[PDB]
């Protein structure tokens, strides 16, 4: 409200911490009201936090175009993206996951405008039962 942009994850800056800007741009050819839960974790200690995007109603190609900032230990922490279909009266159906490291990533240049670029990541099953299709379009960069 007085905060336009929150930083999640580590609650203070240390020598070994950076802020990563995660753009959750779109889902492409998903298997329908999708959102993405973005979980920040450490292999040794498990989940630090998670943030959920808005839900896009009735779409197999949702354009969330949403940014989330996390304060992280870039060489230690990882991100798990899980896409779900929000169901009002039952369990939300799983539409796939992507799991990525947080180093190396480009650092933003404060003097220049952030260019639009992206990478597509194939969505993966979470069990033999998952029926998953398509890609998650993302961009991750460090703040100066
Ligand atoms: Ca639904
Ligand atoms: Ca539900």
């Amino acid at each position: 409200a007085t905060c336009a942009v929150e930083v999640f994850g580590l609650l203070e800056d240390e020598e070994n911490s950076r802020i990563v800007r995660v753009r959750v741009i779109a889902g492409i050819g998903l298997a329908s009201d999708p959102y993405v839960r973005v979980t920040l974790y450490d292999p040794m200690n498990g989940v630090l936090t998670s943030v959920q995007t808005k839900t896009i109603k009735k779409s197999l190609n949702p354009k969330w175009n949403e940014e989330i900032l996390f304060r992280v230990h870039p060489q230690q922490h990882r991100l798990l993206f899980e896409v779900f279909d929000e169901n009002r009266l039952t369990r939300d159906d799983f539409l796939g996951q992507v799991d990525v490291p947080l180093y190396p990533l480009p650092t933003e240049n404060p003097r220049l405008e952030r260019p639009y670029t992206f990478k597509d990541f194939v969505l993966h099953p979470r069990s033999h039962k998952s029926r998953v299709k398509g890609y998650l379009r993302l961009k991750m960069t460090y703040l100066p």
